[PDB]
DNA sequence: CGTCCAATGACAGCC
DNA sequence: GGCTGTCATTG
């Protein structure tokens, strides 16, 4: 059945364990975490950052069968000759290469950060996370749990999870300290399960030709994101508090001016109070198909009364305060080693198309610079580098357009993209009948939504509502698009044809997203899967290229510079040196770079992004350096 | 009965 | 009166 071998209990048992561990090219580990329920428990270990009530008491190692070698990280040991420092030397020796070696870890990112921050050990091997392999086999599946992995890929070992309800809680069984069971038993069971399950997962990856995407792209991306979560992103409380005051002052002016237009005071959060003022008092025309106060209704009423425009601006500013300012100042944390405050978002790579997003908080959703008549409110000014550094931004110009041109072989789109004329400003120039140089960011952003909207199947009705024209007139723009770019339309038709035949779509690297609704009887559900088939290939291939570029940049930074890998590595152990990954923005990479290395990192980042993948269209990359996320300026190198 | 896609998440407003 | 999804925002 099961066998748990406490290797720190005997010297001869420990030396035999180290001698065998140093010969294994593949094994699994699972950290044993327990919570300090009482001071009388007399449990020793390493404290965890954030969860100070939780200790790392040990570690389980498994390299075959149902045998778990528990590595006790407690001060007390049955063999006092094996001091904790001796065990740390041997644990560090076996977790760092000299020599290919693969370590299977469930929730690799958290385990990597805990091993570094709590135990002072930096992993230096090849990493395999089973939850990432489960995502490659089906990007639309539910986020994996230890119980779900065993239920699907190792059903014979299901009784080993009885009693421990935490197996179905996404988080690692050994890392979930909220369990009442010992970390020794939870880690020993998990190491045996994730090791044998990864063998079946690796077999399924090889059958689906995804074993190289797993080792070269996805798992190295997790390592890059692990350094990101260790770095965090700088945060200026003063700048965030300053713009909060400017926004709260504009709200008071709007509320004062709105009440005067209404004749009385009303609640901006109450739609009934808003509907009574506009429709029952101001006698504004209700919508066709309805006392609705949505964004679509208020935009049609802006031209009849100034109050709808004031309500729309109140909601925009209030959203920037209640859902951005408050979470950022709530999640901020002091970093004594850098002498500044930072925010540490958690990455999320279990997405439908392969994009990367962030949680707690979602830095990607920080609002752009929007004008306020009092000026511009730039929430991104609050994100600053460390004293003596600059924030570096490098983004692909139009990555999804250039991938679409490379896949559709459209000679006209390739010709337009090879020319330095902005497509969005050219669309707005034809739209509003203005010169391209006179197109503002608000109009260019509106033309951007129209461009990608039409490409991914937006209908004539929605296009008319976007372009502010009749539905009959909007269908002519779609007809012109399907005639002006016959290569794109041939790509859209063949993709739906191939997805109806295969039942899935493939990105540029081979990742499959299964879309069973492609043959559904419902006309809305069937067309939704058709639009998903077009978008998953383009948007998914863009995510693949960015992940490739991120991995290559990090490989180059760790060779050009012998400094610390992340800000967490400086804490686990000199002025700051190099560039530090802080944020990924789908088609844009943000790095915190010291002022001395700004020029070299900009050249390293730009070269790796342009040479990540070879397409039939040039991958144009722009680099911008500034004193904050909102003060970025063009940097030509 | 809802026809661009992807994503997170605090409140109005529930059923 | 807690429990969603909805309509904010970003790419
Ligand atoms: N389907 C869809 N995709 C979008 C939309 N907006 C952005 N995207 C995708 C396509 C490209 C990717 C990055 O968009 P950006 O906002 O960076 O715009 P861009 O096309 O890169 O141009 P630029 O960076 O010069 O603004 O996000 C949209 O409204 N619909
Ligand atoms: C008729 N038209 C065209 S073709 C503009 N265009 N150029 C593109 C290169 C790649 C996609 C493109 C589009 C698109 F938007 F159609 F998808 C247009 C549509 C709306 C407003 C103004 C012009
Ligand atoms: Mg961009």
């Amino acid at each position: 059945s099961l066998s748990i071998i406490d290797v720190a209990s005997d010297q001869n048992l420990f030396q035999t364990f180290i001698k065998e561990w140093r010969c294994k090219k593949r094994f699994s580990i699972s950290l044993a975490c327990e919570k300090i329920r009482s001071l009388t428990s007399s449990k020793t270990g390493f404290p965890i950052k954030g969860c100070d009530d939780t200790l790392v008491v040990g570690l389980a190692v498994c390299w075959g069968g149902r045998d778990a070698y528990y590595f006790s990280l407690q001060k007390e040991s049955l063999d006092p000759s094996l001091t904790l420092k001796d065990r740390m030397w041997y644990l560090q020796s076996c977790l760092r290469k000299e020599k290919e070696c693969s370590v299977v870890i469930y929730d690799f990112i958290q385990s990597y950060k805990i091993l570094l921050l709590s135990c002072g050990i930096s992993l230096e091997q090849s990493y395999e996370d089973p939850k990432v392999a489960c995502w490659l086999l089906d990007p639309d599946s539910q986020e994996p749990t230890l119980h779900s992995i065993v239920t699907s890929f190792l059903p014979h070992e299901l009784p080993l999870l009885e009693g421990m309800e935490t197996s179905q809680g996404i988080q690692s069984l050994g890392l979930n300290a909220g369990s009442e069971h010992s970390g020794r038993y939870r880690a020993s069971v998990e190491s045996i399960l994730i090791f044998n399950s990864m063998n079946q997962l690796n077999s399924l990856l090889q059958k689906e030709n995804l074993q190289d995407v797993f080792r070269k792209v996805e798992m190295p991306s997790q390592y890059c994101l692990a350094l990101l979560e260790l770095n965090g992103i700088g945060f200026s409380t003063a700048e965030c508090e300053s713009q909060k005051h400017i926004m709260q002052a504009k709200l008071d002016a709007i509320e004062t001016q709105a009440y005067q237009l209404a004749g009385h005071s009303f609640s901006f959060t109450s739609s009934d109070d808003i509907a009574e003022v506009l429709f029952l008092e101001l006698k504004l025309p209700p919508n066709r198909e309805q006392f609705s106060t949505s964004k679509d209704v208020l935009n049609k009423l802006k031209a009849l009364h100034p109050l709808p425009g004031l309500i729309l601006e109140w909601r925009r500013i209030t959203n920037a305060i209640t859902k951005v300012v408050f979470p950022l100042q709530r999640e901020k944390c002091l970093n004594p080693f850098l002498g500044m405050e930072r925010i540490y978002p958690v990455s999320q790579s279990h997405t439908a198309t392969g994009r990367i997003t962030f949680t707690e908080p979602n830095i990607q959703n920080v609002p752009r610079d929007f004008e306020i008549k009092m000026f511009s409110i730039s929430m991104r000014h609050a994100f600053v580098p460390f004293p003596g550094g600059s924030i570096l931004a490098a983004d692909y110009s139009q990555l999804e357009l250039r991938i679409l041109a490379h896949l559709s072989h459209d000679r006209r789109l390739i010709q337009v993209l090879n020319t330095g004329a902005d497509v969005f400003r050219s669309i707005a120039a034809e739209w509003k009948m203005i010169e391209p140089e006179s197109v503002g960011d608000d109009l260019r952003q509106q033309a951007k939504q129209i461009c990608y909207g039409i490409i991914y199947g937006m209908g004539a009705k929605s296009l008319g509502e976007q372009m502010g024209i009749k539905e009959n007139d909007a269908a002519c723009y779609i007809d012109s698009f399907k005639s002006r770019y016959t290569g794109i339309n041939q790509f859209m038709t063949e993709t739906v044809k191939n997805c109806k035949r295969d039942g899935f779509v493939q990105t540029i690297l081979g990742r499959r997203r299964y879309l069973p609704g492609i043959k559904d009887n419902n006309p809305y559900r069937k067309a939704h899967a058709e639009r998903q088939a077009i978008n998953t290939i383009v948007q998914g291939s863009a995510a693949d290229i960015v992940k490739i570029a991120t991995v290559n940049i990090q490989k180059q930074l760790e060779t050009f510079h012998s400094t610390f890998k992340s800000h967490g590595h400086r804490e686990g152990m000199c002025p700051i040196r190099g560039g530090f990954f802080i944020l990924q923005l789908h088609d844009e990479l943000l790095y915190e770079v010291a002022e001395e290395d700004v020029v070299q990192v900009a050249q390293i980042v730009k070269n790796e992004m342009e040479s990540a993948v070879k397409l039939s269209v040039k991958l144009k990359v722009k680099v911008k350096i500034g004193a904050s996320w909102g003060e970025l300026k063009d940097f030509d190198v």
